[PDB]
């Protein structure tokens, strides 16, 4: 399987696992997206803390808009637990999640670790190659 | 906000919280779906254990198919943690999740408790009423 990865992700643990899984990576500096699977499928990796921060600063919807305008089938992988992070009401997180997945129609898959994020990227890429 | 609930959910903790939130419920016996928000939006509540079981028995995709054929904008809320449940490889769960959200295009929102499931149903219903 072949995956294009944005330069900023190069030395991440995600890339390490993708390489262990035998994925062939092509590095590029992308204006949008972190991992490109096909001309239509792109993945944006976001830590739970960054998701919450983007909700606090009201920048999440602009981000999703940009992802959708660049790829017809974008996917967001939120990495890390969203529970236990105070300073923000649960409804603020829930509301944002519902908005992105149901309104914007962009899937928000949850990963517990960078290794799991890599496993998701791998299985999606494999299905793409077969498809 | 008004929500139609399937009879089998009547005495759940989800319904208890929806009532506390001031939601007006209409009970019906639905052939598909557990909570109906609009003519287009329906929600299927599934425990983590039942999701895993449906993957084991290969019945998940048939279930999603039926949800989609009944409602144009179906939503699945998986309640409970999917981690720590052996007898099934993580990739089996990940693969199923990716398939439903990306391939079938049905959002899979994750809830930690029946109370959280109710909070999601509530905020979605409210946005529907306003919309």
């Amino acid at each position: 399987v072949k995956v294009v990865v944005d330069s900023r992700e190069l030395r991440s643990e995600v890339v390490k696992r993708l390489k262990l899984l035998g994925v062939k990576l092509e590095v590029k500096t992308l204006d949008v997206g972190d991992y490109i699977i096909s001309e239509d499928v792109a993945i944006e990796r976001k830590s739970a803390n960054d998701l919450i921060q983007s909700i606090i600063d009201g920048g999440l919807f602009d981000q999703v808009k940009r992802l959708k305008e660049a790829y017809s089938r974008p996917i967001m992988i939120v990495e890390g637990s969203l529970y236990g992070i105070r300073n923000v009401h649960p409804n603020a997180i829930r509301g944002a999640i519902a908005a992105v997945t149901v309104d914007f129609g962009v899937p928000i898959i949850f990963s517990s670790t960078p290794e799991e994020t890599a496993q998701y990227i791998f299985l999606i890429a494999k299905r793409e190659q077969e498809e």
